[PDB]
């Protein structure tokens, strides 16, 4: 397992938690995305400030961090 | 232990194996991406086809996969 940076909640293979992407390459849960400050479609990444721009998807058009949930379910089954 | 979808090689946590990210959200190490045909100023996912634009900087460019790295130092130790 492995704990979202922001919430220290653990991500989850799907939903609410599920591990996104921003364009400088950390990832962030789903919900915490969520609930980060938007302005004019555009979220800062909280560790290092960097702008990721969001189109009409919203948090929904970030995409999921697919080798990560690989790996977690991996380590899962 | 994962490995690149491509080399079927295990990634490292720095150096020429460590993961990168492309915009469609998969890794790829940093070998296979600096091997993979280019068009243009752009590289094509090796999995979906779809176009990462690069930089001046390349492959070195693409941002690496913290939270992947994350787990996978974890998990060595
Ligand atoms: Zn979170
Ligand atoms: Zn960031
Ligand atoms: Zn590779
Ligand atoms: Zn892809």
């Amino acid at each position: 397992v492995l704990e979202c940076g922001v919430c220290e909640d653990v991500f989850s293979l799907q939903g609410d938690k599920v591990p996104r992407l921003l364009l400088c390459g950390h990832t962030v849960c789903h919900d915490c995305l969520t609930r980060l400050p938007l302005h004019g479609r555009a979220i800062r990444c909280p560790f290092d400030r960097q702008v990721t721009d969001l189109g009409d998807s919203g948090v929904w058009g970030l995409k999921k961090n697919f080798a990560l949930l690989e790996l977690l379910e991996r380590l899962q089954n």
